[PDB]
RNA sequence: AUUGAAAGUUCAAAGCUUAGAUACCCUGGAGGGAAACCAGACUUAACAC
């Protein structure tokens, strides 16, 4: 799965259609410190095996809350921890 | 120094009378209140350990 994944995201990149379009002069660079873009990076895919699905839902919790056991496990310092999470999770209730 | 001299074409007189800018005549024909848009984002705090 991961390689088809992989596989699709670097069709897009590289092999697919081509530059044809984004040479039109209708778009617009963003203005780094006043815009925010997303976009895919490909090697941030990983994938398991599930097994059991309600119980990979209520685990998601674990992984992406401050006091979850299992960011807990895999970071410490607690403080990168919540950069961490306030960089890659979304808005939170810092004060 | 004459086929001359003398002699007001003058007087009275209403461009008036009758007479409908009227008759017939559709603001109508054609024309998409549409086009775009995530009911969504995220957990945090406390003390115990």
């Amino acid at each position: 799965l991961k390689s088809k994944i992989e596989s699709i995201l670097d069709c897009i990149k590289n092999s697919c259609i081509d530059t044809l379009y984004i040479e039109n002069n209708i778009l617009s660079e963003i203005d780094p410190k006043k815009n925010v873009v997303y976009f895919i990076n490909s090697d941030l895919f990983e994938v398991k095996r599930i097994n059991d699905k309600e119980k990979v839902l209520a685990n998601i919790y674990k992984a992406v809350s401050s006091e979850g056991c299992c960011i807990k496990s895999i970071i410490t310092d607690k403080y990168v921890r919540k950069s961490f999470l306030i960089a890659f999770g979304g808005y939170r209730k810092v004060e």
